[PDB]
């Protein structure tokens, strides 16, 4: 991403099944780049080499490594 502004990523908690192109394929234990996040319900990213929309409820914004 170049300058990149808002870099949060996310992890696909479960499998997605895509019915239509539009719609994006992902795994339990994938890393998507969150591009659009206009929505609320659904959300865009990008995948390694697939790409389209999922749901959010799917995800689950990654934070970082907790600690003291």
């Amino acid at each position: 991403g170049s300058s990149g502004s808002s870099g949060n990523t996310y992890v696909a908690l479960y499998k997605f099944v895509p019915q239509e192109n539009e719609d994006l394929e992902m795994r339990p234990g994938d890393i998507i780049t969150l591009l659009e996040d206009s929505n609320e319900d659904w959300w865009k990213g990008k995948i390694q080499d697939r790409i389209g929309f999922f749901p959010a409820n799917f995800v689950q914004r990654l934070s970082g490594p907790s600690s003291g």
